[PDB]
């Protein structure tokens, strides 16, 4: 399946209209959406609500660097073949990030 099969998979969606997404309250925690970095061409991002803290209701975001070679990590120790198996490998654990991927985001 192409990514944009997935249904967590945005695209060109900006930042921006993904923390509109992310930030409802009825959103579990680890909510979360894939789409292309508007910041570095040919990257991805990935973006997951969160409760934090001192913040409360916040959307993080990380950059999904890709490999010319083949592959996709947010660090180099920790490649995967596709963003479907990034995706699945964060949605068992939070290894790093600020939760495990729970919720693909709901549309509107
Ligand atoms: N802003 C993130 C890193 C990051 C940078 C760019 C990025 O892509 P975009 O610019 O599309 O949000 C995503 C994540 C941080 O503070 O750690």
């Amino acid at each position: 399946d192409s990514i944009q099969a997935e249904e967590w998979y945005f695209g060109k969606i900006t930042r921006r209209e993904s923390e509109r997404l992310l930030l409802n309250a009825e959103n579990p925690r680890g909510t979360f959406l894939v789409r292309e970095s508007e910041t570095v061409k040919g990257a991805y991002a990935l973006s997951v609500s969160d409760f934090d803290n001192a913040k409360g209701l916040n959307v993080k975001h990380y950059l999904i660097r890709k490999l010319d070679s083949g592959g996709f990590y947010i660090t180099s120790r920790t490649q995967f073949n596709s963003l479907q198996q990034l995706v699945a490998y964060y949605s068992k654990h939070a290894d790093g990030l600020c939760h495990r991927l729970t919720t693909v985001c709901p549309t509107s």
